[PDB]
């Protein structure tokens, strides 16, 4: 009962953490190359705690001379699920994926006609990472109508020398659902059938990088992604070549974890109308130190604003807290979070610093309950909460 008094205030923090970060795929026109540029960050969980980041840079250039749609700035959201086929002797990856355009608020080309139904997909990649060659064959299909891909990947050369997740980004964004108001912004479909070239450089923080080059085009009725990948400067024992990444990753919101999110949701949603406004989000951040402009609040809300109505619908909110427990935060992000409470920087959250936050955030919290709270997390016994004591209060299971 003092336990969830953490889970509430902790999720409220990890929510402002999420709204402050850039988890999507940010697309902008590249008129220079009559094509587009994209950039996003990828979170790879490490099987024994922590996260590997992969900072992605992306060029798309069309293959033919056909006029193409060059979009205003928007983004995609991807939701990847990796599983195994249990009949499958070979090194493989079953990939389900949902891909949705958003980030233009409220107020078709020949190409789209080609994606109206279900389309066969074939993927062929030849890889060299630190000189370990491998090859990968995929088949599956894309209902563009829903933003759904289903694909199976086999490593044709035996054992893959890199964790499968690192390849997911590399192994067909022409299957994104664009909403009706955004159809004039789908370059990918516009470029079909002749195709686009998809070039990426992918930096794994504290490790090597991939250079990828991909022909994505129709061959008959089948959409085909052919890829060369070249990895350099990886560490023999680092997270990639040491296969130290989680494959599976946890997709299970216990009944009870959704309810933790609603208790949080309701800290922002002060009027209980089931949506969070710039006004309400401002109110909570101000009572927690930060002091952002109208501009920042709109851009934070627009990071998670599916319907593009300029507010966080209770559902839009759950989606984002689901993400933020699915993928591990970085040490930078946890520190930023700590420093919301550790309002002096000494590396310890005092009884008197928890009060300052709790009672600035608007809760009764008499000097009895405040201490019941501290004691909850205080493993080493010191009457204060240190950074590693904090990371325990901010994890699942
Ligand atoms: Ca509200
Ligand atoms: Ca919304
Ligand atoms: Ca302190
Ligand atoms: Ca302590
Ligand atoms: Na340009
Ligand atoms: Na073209
Ligand atoms: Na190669
Ligand atoms: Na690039
Ligand atoms: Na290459």
């Amino acid at each position: 009962s003092s336990r969830r008094k953490w889970n509430k205030t902790g999720h409220a923090v990890r929510a402002i953490g999420r709204l402050s970060s850039l988890e999507n795929v940010y697309i902008k026109a590249d008129k220079q190359k009559n094509g587009i540029k994209a950039n996003f960050k990828i979170r790879h969980n490490i099987e024994d705690g922590g996260v590997q980041l992969a900072y992605h840079y992306q060029q798309n250039t069309p293959i033919g001379d056909g006029p193409v749609l060059l979009p205003d700035n928007h983004y995609l959201s991807v939701q990847s699920k990796l599983s195994k086929d249990p009949n499958e002797k070979r090194d493989h990856m079953v990939l389900l994926e949902f891909v949705t355009a958003a980030g233009i608020t409220l107020g078709v080309s020949k190409g789209e006609e080609l994606f109206t139904g279900v389309v066969p997909i074939l993927v062929e990649l030849d890889g060299d990472v630190n000189g370990h060659k491998f090859s990968v064959s995929g088949e599956g299909e894309g209902d563009a109508t829903y933003g759904k891909l289903t694909l199976k990947f086999i490593c044709t050369t035996g054992k893959l020398p890199v964790p499968w997740p690192t390849l997911v980004t590399t192994l067909v964004l022409c299957f994104s659902r664009y909403p009706d108001h955004m159809k004039q912004h789908d370059f990918f479909k516009s470029a079909m059938p002749e195709g686009y070239i998809q070039e990426r450089t992918i930096f794994f923080k504290d490790d090597g990088n991939y250079k990828t080059r991909a022909e994505v085009k129709f061959e008959g009725d089948t959409l085909v992604n052919r890829i060369e990948l070249k990895g350099i400067d990886f560490k023999e024992d680092g997270n990639i070549l040491g296969h130290k990444l989680e494959y599976n990753t946890r997709d299970q919101l216990t009944e009870e974890q959704i309810a933790e999110f609603k208790e949080a949701f309701s800290l922002f949603d002060k009027d209980g109308d089931g949506t969070i406004t710039t006004k309400e989000l401002g109110t909570v951040m101000r009572s927690l130190g930060q002091n952002p402009t109208e501009a920042e609040l709109q851009d934070m809300i627009n990071e998670v604003d599916a319907d593009g109505d300029g507010t966080i619908d209770f559902p839009e909110f759950l989606t984002m807290m689901a993400r933020k427990m699915k993928y591990t935060d970085s040490e930078e992000e946890i520190r930023e979070a700590f420093r919301v409470f550790d309002k002096d920087g000494n590396g310890y959250i005092s009884a008197a610093e928890l009060r300052h936050v709790m009672t600035n955030l608007g809760e009764k919290l008499t000097d009895e309950e405040v201490d019941e709270m501290i004691r909850e997390a205080d493993i080493d016994g010191d009457g204060q909460v240190n950074y590693e004591e904090f990371v325990q209060m901010m994890t699942a299971k």
